[PDB]
């Protein structure tokens, strides 16, 4: 059982931390995380501290290998992985009165709050400095531009309560550590030029570059150009009572390929720095709220009767939107986003089957940037196959450049859910969005290259009259190097039926791109063959799934039995023991079952859900939400709630602990999974909206915002009633509660 | 794939011999060459500075240390701090200058160079002429273990220049050699000189292990040095033209394993026993070494006619299989290279208890029962594994030499349970030749109970709980990693669980106060009797197959035939799964059971057994061609038993799987005595009665081997015509020939 460390103010559109909590510091640091997908900062201290903390600046896509080779006797195993890396602080002031340094954990201070607004993204951070003879009130404020997203803007104020002079430094600092342990830059340059003052710096081997320039709304006394280092010193005169501020406006521009001449990386990053500094801060805010109010209008969720989980839901959506907005088709989202080191901003197969449908119903262009992340890294994924002695494309269990970067063979040898898990992210994209041209120019390449990948690696048994795959772990990972995992057959058969529906519809051109692929008649035949002959362990008697191969017969432990004393099972139990028994990590038979819920009948979901969700421990971000949809689906209300449980407050409340480390995208968008195929019962089916409203027992109402063919749809489920409405003119036909209802402005449809 | 012979020593029946120097064999040298007398072990390494590549090495058993560094885990169970054998004081190290030029191989002219090893005596000696300045220097080097006061080593030194010149000789003791070619694994303790004498007390970095090595030669020397960790002698010769100078070095070393020894009465031992020793010439120290191998050669020598290359291989063999191991300590084993090499870090592996065992069966009690009693001496380690594996009773670990799993592989030290069934058959099979009543009572059921019992905790019930078996594990075939009903695991646990349950049942045992200190309750041994019951063992009763493991038959099929030469070995051209997810096995695995228990399978249980497993076996492991030559042989297939024998005596001589330069191979030299017993000459032991089956290598006019059954001391000759049995004891042996009983009282003559 994990419990909540409640020590942040609930607020329904802001989050606050009233005191500082130095125990929290990096929880902190993580919560109050700014990021516009292309770029994102911690909610590390802009001034020197000395106490426990995590300064990370974070580029998507901007990554380094591992120093020195993990040696490896063996082919296919990663012997160099690879992470995104710190980057320039370019928040990173000092503030010097008469000596004193301003450091949170050395000197004395008073009235200390921290504020994010999820309607802005303003990040505000006040205190009151008791210095020598003085209480300085200092205001720090920062963004990063929503739209024009190489763009981050600080305000910094002083206002002391008698006469005094202080020292504030601006600096951009590229010498920061990644892994507490190494710099992953070297320098190329550091220039001032007219107002602005920058550094071009390069990563170690990813042929990589960054320039990062600053200027303010203030002259300098003076500046130093250092080794990936540059300051401008303010020696300012602060009259009582009197306020002094200065803007400080910062432009980053990225090269994650090294084909861009530095001279025109500078002229671009001090182009739009000069164009960014005509702008008030408090403008920039303005700007920054319009991009968040057009995301609240199409996606925001209303909770009544808990502010906990108003907070929580908006504060989900709010880190949905910063980790991704569709600027990069090269740019994925890490299991933190970027608010952290651990997980080295690596995409897995999460993003495809758990985190991409926030996008399919609130922005198009996000959807189909996850998907090109993956198209952008085929080439990856094909030399990914060959280690593993197969063909086709391999997309790796844990990235950001492509290749694998999961240095376990136990994973990474055996798990092909990121592949199949692509294959139904182009599935799902296409059921939502019928995108004929990016399956023309796409998805088809893409499906080919998976169905090759799956052909070579799948093999027929010793008489070859059944098709599998040997030697494999599904989603759940106690079960390593089992045969007729029926997630692994279950989803590879209908990545093979979904290309053979493809090829064969005649307004798609398929011979030049089969060429290209080198895939033939043979190939076409073998896959028609692999996909009838695929084993699928299913009984129509009991309507169970076994997940694989001699799971009914593993010794049996009922987890109810598993002490407090024991957990982790990894930190108490020897490694090998977890793998022969029947408990479970994750869901299995559950994850193919929620991915295709409208071939299921109830008793089909009743029966797996009641022999598998006994035996599953729900060590994962995915369990709990899945569970709680399905028990949804076959009327366990109770279960439902239950499994919801504190969805929107995991991170908030630092539930497993390691918010420290950054916050648990997956568990995000696991809320609005949670919220709307849940509760919300939302199912796409025949090319129809189907909704199956239940209440949540703690929230007198709840209402969320989706968009349907063009539809922007708001629904509101109460005690009585489901409400219904949008504003477009035209019919759209909805299903609920199973009956069919053609939508033009409101249905109410009483419960 | 194929592989082929690098044949560069001389054919002799009872010598190895170099015929000059061979510069890209000098690690092969040095591993075939290697003197050992199971106490220490020395690879044939050049006395003197050699600058070419060379791997020096001194070993003691059970003289180890761990890893500088933890390997970290975030899992329980997994080895974080591996062990090994260390190098220890290099006791032969000399160096020759001549009028500055120093002797070294690498670097100076020399001519007429010979090195040779005599498998009569252990004497192994090396010849060459220096071709310095305006000299000829003829060096011999002579160099002895004592085979019965294993202390003991000794050295020879002569020089013969062809003019009136003056050289100088350094004799060292030096314990700054290096393992892994990284670390020195000894501190410094004290360096010293009393009367005659010099030498060197050293202690492990960590083990609690310390070593006094001492030496005194019979020429008084013109000054010594003591360094940290080494001693010199300095030698001032003049060498008259024509005329042999020799110098004599005695060399007593000294361990303690343990840690007690005070050091005071270590440094007296040492010089006493050196003391003892300087009163014998070298020349009488060989004649006291041959009396040694004298005996073992009449107890166990092998003789083929119409092959000189098989009558030096297998006698080579047996000339190893008496240094590695002749019963000198209850606390020492034989690793998988002897005390060869530092590659597997002179680790005991399952192999000791179910191929190397035999060999010392049928030829020293008080050597096959001491490799139980180390067992017996690591039982603690091993109940410590059990726990590191969340199970209770003794878990022996699949590499260890001092009881502590030191294999940091998951996918076997997890899977694996073949080395504590292996002890359990070790105990069985020594039981089986000489019933010794009070190993058993004092010892035996002991290690029995306390196998069971991790038999027991680790094996565990079905889902519904109407079969028992090992879930996640892994047989003798490492190609299969995490499967279920391994019936090579279930077979032997079943063995092991019958075993127990017998020897419990046997009144001449008392079976109270073992049962009570193992904590063995009449609960465990109805748990054992049912999980005996229920026993999964995959057997089709018309087949007469064993499956290997659940899923095995309907693995995807890959004909061995298809794999490529380029492709070899797999590991290093397949992704490493690959191999696990086809029915290509590495090595024996039914198989193993089968031979482990020949004598319980029918001619058509085998053949069935044999036709489904041989051809999917790859034979990567130095211990499958053997026993498929066994059962081939058992079952009427002379051309596969002859394929398979092939080139069992000459593995390591002419180097098959090029790297002997690492070290000899332990099990595959146990092997070729296997083969030739069990194999050609059908042994068994059948209701206490000695079974033959002799047949023909086609390479061979005759074979003649040696055993001892119930103290009768057998030679038996296998030709074309004629099986002719011999001893000399007065007592009638019934003995089983092509399935006729004899009553044996001094000759047999059997026509074939």
């Amino acid at each position: 059982i994990k419990i909540p460390k409640r020590y942040l103010e609930t607020e329904p559109y802001r989050i606050v931390e009233n005191n500082f909590h130095p125990d929290k510091s990096m929880v902190s640091e993580s919560i109050f995380s700014l990021g516009n997908e292309y770029s994102g900062t911690r909610a590390f201290f802009d001034e020197t501290y000395s106490g426990k903390q995590l300064i990370g600046t974070y580029f998507n896509g901007i990554y380094e290998y591992a120093l020195k080779d993990t040696p490896s006797a063996y082919l296919g195993i990663v012997k160099r992985t690879h992470f995104t890396i710190n980057s320039v602080n370019f928040f990173k002031i000092r503030i010097i009165h008469e000596d004193e340094e301003l450091d949170l954990n050395k000197v004395k201070f008073e009235d200390f709050k921290r504020i994010l607004d999820l309607r802005s993204g303003l990040y505000q951070r006040t205190f009151t400095w008791l210095t020598n003879q003085a209480k300085i009130k200092i205001i720090i404020s920062r963004l990063l531009d929503m739209s024009d997203c190489e763009n981050a803007y600080q305000m910094i104020s002083f206002e002391s309560d008698i006469d005094t002079d202080i020292k504030l430094e601006l600096h951009l600092d590229s010498n920061i550590l990644h892994w507490g342990s190494d710099c992953y830059w070297n320098r190329v340059k550091e220039f001032k030029i007219g107002n602005s003052i920058g550094l071009t710096v390069k990563t170690l081997t990813t042929n990589q570059t960054l320039t990062s320039v600053m200027r303010t709304n203030l002259k300098e006394d003076s500046y130093q150009l250092n080794q990936k280092e540059v300051i401008l010193n303010y020696e300012l005169t602060l009259e009582a009572n009197k306020e002094k501020t200065i803007t400080r406006y910062v432009t980053n521009i990225i090269d994650k390929n090294g084909n861009q001449k530095l001279s025109q990386q500078r002229d671009i990053a001090l182009t739009k720095l000069k164009e960014a500094s005509k702008f008030s801060f408090a403008d920039l805010v303005k700007k920054n709220q319009k991009f968040f109010n057009h995301f609240y209008q199409k996606s925001d969720i209303l909770i009544d009767g808990s502010d906990s989980d108003q907070q929580g839901i908006r504060y989900c959506l709010f880190q949905m939107i910063q980790a991704y907005h569709g600027f990069d088709p090269t740019n994925t989202i890490g299991a933190k986003g970027l608010t952290g080191e651990a997980y080295s901003g690596h995409a897995f197969w999460d993003n495809e089957t758990y985190c991409l449908p926030f996008y399919l119903y609130s922005n198009q262009e996000a959807a189909k940037d996850l998907i090109m992340f993956r198209y952008n890294t085929l080439e990856e994924a094909k030399a990914r196959a060959k280690e593993l002695d197969s063909i086709g494309a391999c997309f790796p269990v844990a990235t950001r450049n492509g290749k694998e970067a999961c240095n376990l063979w136990q994973h990474a040898s055996t798990q092909f859910q990121p592949s199949t898990g692509v294959f139904y992210a182009i599935y799902h994209y296409m059921k939502i969005y019928n995108d004929h041209k990016f399956m023309q120019n796409y998805g088809i390449e893409m499906l080919v290259e998976i169905s090759k990948f799956l052909l070579s690696r799948g093999q027929y048994n010793q008489d070859k009259t059944k098709f599998s795959f040997y030697g494999v772990m599904g989603p759940d990972e106690f079960k390593l190097m089992v045969n007729h995992n029926t997630y692994t057959n279950f989803m590879a058969k209908k990545c093979f039926q979904y290309l053979d529906k493809i090829l064969a519809d005649k307004t798609y051109k398929t011979d030049k791109i089969l060429d290209k692929c080198g895939f033939t008649k043979k190939d076409l035949a073998k896959m028609k063959d692999a996909s009838r002959k695929m084993v699928i362990l299913y009984d129509k008697e009991t309507l169970l799934f076994e997940q694989n191969d001699g799971f009914f017969d593993m010794p049996h432990v009922d987890i109810k039995t598993i002490k407090d004393e024991e957990m982790p099972i990894y930190s108490h139990w020897s490694y090998d023991r977890i793998y022969r028994t029947d408990i479970i990590k994750q869901p299995d038979v559950l994850m193919f079952m929620f991915l295709y819920m409208e071939e299921f009948s109830q008793k089909q979901l009743l029966a797996n859900y009641n022999y598998y969700e006994p035996r599953t421990l729900h060590e994962s971000s995915l369990s709990p939400s899945i569970h709680s949809i399905i028990a949804s689906k076959i009327g366990l209300e109770k279960d439902a709630n239950n499994f919801f449980g504190f969805a929107t407050r995991l991170d908030l409340d630092d539930y497993n602990n390691n918010t420290c480390e950054g916050i648990h995208m997956t568990s995000i968008a696991a809320a609005w999974m949670n919220i709307v195929y849940g509760f919300g019962g939302l199912m796409i089916k025949n090319d129809i909206l189907n909704l199956t409203p239940t209440s949540n027992k703690n929230w007198n109402y709840y209402q969320f915002k989706i968009t349907f063919k063009n539809h922007l749809l708001t629904v509101k489920v109460d005690k009585d009633n489901v409400i219904i409405t949008k504003k477009t003119k035209n019919i759209l036909p909805i299903n609920v509660y199973g009956k069919k209802y053609e939508l033009i402005d409101k249905l109410e449809i009483k419960r």
